[PDB]
């Protein structure tokens, strides 16, 4: 068995010249040949006790199908649950993602268009199946060498529950900070469509200028920086917040006003601010639906709603987790 970085990486015959590309948030990834499709692939080490976001990762990446989602093209593990150690997942091998592109690349008014387009258009699919992704950001999103865009880790997914979505102020939330909803840190636990779509927002705004828009370095100066851009809510968006703790928290901060988005990003184009302002709206209510931002008059030249397929239909302790792993996998077993 092959061997890398001082670490097993056991991809049998089929996957040869193994490269290490880095870390990612489940262990080791490489690249590799596949021998059979003779062309290079990524594959990522999982190791355990497993975890929960493995199995349902691999579930709905099984399920799904749609250019702007990562599939799994193959994965590698023991014949037996006996034997099962390690499993390994072969994907398409992604030159970059939208994170490391910022860090260093400025984005032309079309690049921004038409990676929104492609998020916009997986994230359709995503909510057809009544899936939320729920940690979406630019280390999530993948570009190949001609800018065709990947969502990726569906980890903190879930099935959407609106009727289930309230709890109380300063509810603890597993999902990364700076793309966080107001709602997250007031009442919401982030169980409806509306939670995606203010992440997108940001991955927008982070787009037009490259910095994140909401850099909070706490739970609660998430708000304070959502709350210096947008301003002090409405009356009425106040109103909607039933929950007295939440509601009397922002009735305790002073008065801010409104920072422009045309002040905030100067060289944007005026459509792309329009629908920014749509996405990141305080009211969760208020804020655009993901057709709805399909629809806007910035991704004119991209709307094909015929061509923006939707799903078919809509989607324990550690040795049932591991037998469920097992299970899940079996379909790429000779
Ligand atoms: C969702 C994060 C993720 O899986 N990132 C990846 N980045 C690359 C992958 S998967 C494979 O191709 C190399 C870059
Ligand atoms: C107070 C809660 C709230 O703002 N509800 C809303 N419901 C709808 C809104 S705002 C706008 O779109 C129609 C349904």
């Amino acid at each position: 068995p092959e061997m890398v970085r001082g670490q097993v990486f056991d991809v049998g015959p089929r996957y040869t010249n193994l490269s290490y590309i880095g870390e990612g948030a489940y262990g080791m990834v490489c690249s590799a040949y596949d021998n059979v499709n003779k062309v290079r692939v990524a594959i990522k080490k999982i190791s355990p006790t497993y975890c929960q976001r493995t199995l349902r990762e691999i579930k709905i990446l099984l399920r799904f199908r749609h250019e702007n989602i990562i599939g799994i093209n193959d994965i590698i593990r023991a014949p037996t649950i006996e034997q099962m150690k390690d499993v390994y997942i072969v994907q398409d091998l992604m030159e970059t993602d939208l994170y490391k592109l910022l860090k260093t690349q400025h984005l032309s008014n079309d690049h921004i268009c038409y990676f929104l387009y492609q998020i916009l258009r997986g994230l359709k699919y995503i909510h057809s199946a009544n899936v939320l992704h729920r940690d979406l950001k630019p280390s999530n999103l993948l570009l190949n060498t001609t800018c065709d865009l990947k969502i990726c880790d569906f980890g903190l997914a879930r099935v959407a529950d609106p009727d289930h979505d309230h709890t109380g102020f300063l509810t603890e939330y597993v999902a990364t900070r700076w793309y966080r909803a107001p709602e997250i840190m007031l009442n919401s636990k982030g169980y409806t469509k509306s939670i995606d779509i203010w992440s997108v927002g940001c991955i927008l705004a982070e787009m037009l200028s490259n910095r994140p828009i909401f850099p909070g370095k706490h739970y609660l100066d998430q708000l304070n920086h959502i709350l210096g851009i947008l301003g002090s809510p409405s009356q009425e968006d106040l109103n909607c917040i039933i929950n007295l703790k939440a509601r009397n928290y922002l009735l305790s901060l002073p008065h801010k006003n409104k920072v422009p988005w045309n002040r905030l990003f100067p060289n944007a184009d005026s459509k792309a601010l329009d629908l920014l302002d749509k996405m990141l709206t305080f009211n969760p209510h208020k804020r655009i639906e993901v057709e709805q931002a399909l629809a806007h008059p910035y991704l004119e030249q991209y709307y094909d709603p015929s061509d923006e397929p939707i799903a078919e239909a809509p989607f324990l302790p550690k040795e049932k987790l591991k037998e469920l792993i097992f299970e899940e996998t079996a379909r790429f077993q000779p």
